[PDB]
DNA sequence: ACTCTGCCTCAAGACGGT
DNA sequence: TGAGGCAGAGT
DNA sequence: ACCGTCC
């Protein structure tokens, strides 16, 4: 993420933001975050504080937001392929190091809540101890392969993959909540795609050339506008949070600039700052070649889906069923069997 | 008055019978 | 792999 | 729409 860049946006750029009813995107391609997203479900998809699983203690949380989410977007029409992350680069080692000391806190503080009973406390810290495992990857891959629902492994970040994928024209946008999205140059992002059948939130579009127009700066800029508001690949100034952040790039348009301008004793810049490193990585990220696969929707194997979710993870015959029968016919509205010529 | 940091807390899905 | 509220302190 | 239940 990118620290306080949404409420940036809405305060400095609203124009960049737009709302769109969810009939109007019958048709659309969009690239989505799947680690993400099994994040989500695995977070809150629970039923006394615990996740859904099998018998056998298998986990199906993930399973059944993937399965059912995924079906209510093709049911409008929405076609999404999903997008998995690979290996982390180096500059996020730091990051990464800090998640591992939470967790390790978290782990003790798990325990002190089990020996003293507190239900709730103990759901609180297993809630932060929720990780997606390569386990979980390989499920929902299992999944989207017997759904007809395509996805990709990105060599690195899925995001930067993601929004690859829309600056080729592949998709129309990037579905995901992290908003470095938009520093890795994603044309459109969409935020709040669930095509829920309960309503609430309203799909907003962040459009990037919006964005860049409102604010006044390229490219480059904005991405050294994102590294001085707190990204997770190097620190940033303390001090300088988004309103002088803001006032400093538009005046000096680069990092580079600011710290020679900046007077060393009222404002010090981190101690061997990797600005320039981080900078490289948001504007030439490691990403898939968006020519290599060809997506495409395919009919679900609905007698191998009911197998594996209802025989092995022993979901209900009968919504599983229901809802192969719905995608099915969805998939059919929106898509084109193959042609040759 | 405007700005930022540190610390707190909270929320986080989908289906279907009613 | 946040967001927003609040008190306190820096500019 | 609410809310008990989903696995
Ligand atoms: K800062
Ligand atoms: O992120
Ligand atoms: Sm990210
Ligand atoms: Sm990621
Ligand atoms: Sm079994
Ligand atoms: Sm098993």
């Amino acid at each position: 993420g990118i620290q306080g860049l949404a409420k940036l946006i809405a305060d400095v750029a609203p124009s960049a933001i737009r709302e769109n009813d969810i009939k109007s995107y019958f048709g659309r391609k969009v690239a989505i975050d799947a680690s993400m997203s099994i994040y989500q479900f695995l977070i809150a998809v629970r039923q006394g504080g615990d996740v859904l699983q099998n018998e056998e203690g298998e986990t199906t949380s993930h399973l059944m937001g993937m399965f059912y989410r995924t079906i209510r977007m093709m049911e409008n029409g929405i076609k999404p392929v999903y997008v998995f992350d690979g290996k982390p680069p180096q500059l996020k080692s730091g990051e990464l190091a800090k998640r591992s000391e939470r967790r390790a806190e978290a782990e003790k503080q798990l325990q002190q809540a089990q020996a003293a009973g507190a239900e709730q406390e103990v759901e609180k810290f297993t809630k932060r101890l929720v990780k997606v495992t390569k386990q979980h990857n390989d499920e929902c891959k299992h999944l989207l392969s017997l759904m007809g629902i395509p996805y990709l492994d990105a060599p690195s970040e899925a995001e930067a993959s993601c929004a690859a994928l829309v600056k080729a024209g592949k998709v129309y946008a990037a579905a995901t909540e992290d908003m470095d999205c938009l520093t890795f140059g994603s044309p459109v992002l969409m935020r709040h795609l669930t095509a829920s059948e309960a309503k609430k939130l309203p799909i907003q579009e962040f459009h990037l050339s919006r964005i860049l127009q409102e604010l006044g700066l390229n490219q480059e800029q904005f991405v050294d506008l994102c590294i001085l508001l707190g990204s997770d690949y190097c620190e940033s100034i303390r001090g300088i949070g988004p309103k002088r952040a803001v006032d400093l790039i538009q005046k000096h348009k680069s990092i580079e600039e600011i710290v020679r301008r900046l007077d060393p004793n009222k404002y010090p810049v981190p101690e061997n700052w990797l600005h320039k490193e981080a900078h490289q990585l948001f504007l030439e990220p490691e990403v898939l070649d968006p020519e290599s696969v060809e997506l495409k929707w395919s009919e679900p194997n609905e007698e191998e889906l009911i197998k594996f979710m209802c025989g092995e993870k022993q979901f209900s015959e009968e919504r599983i069923r229901s809802g192969v029968k719905r995608l099915s016919k969805s998939r059919q509205g929106s898509t084109l069997e193959v042609l040759f010529q």
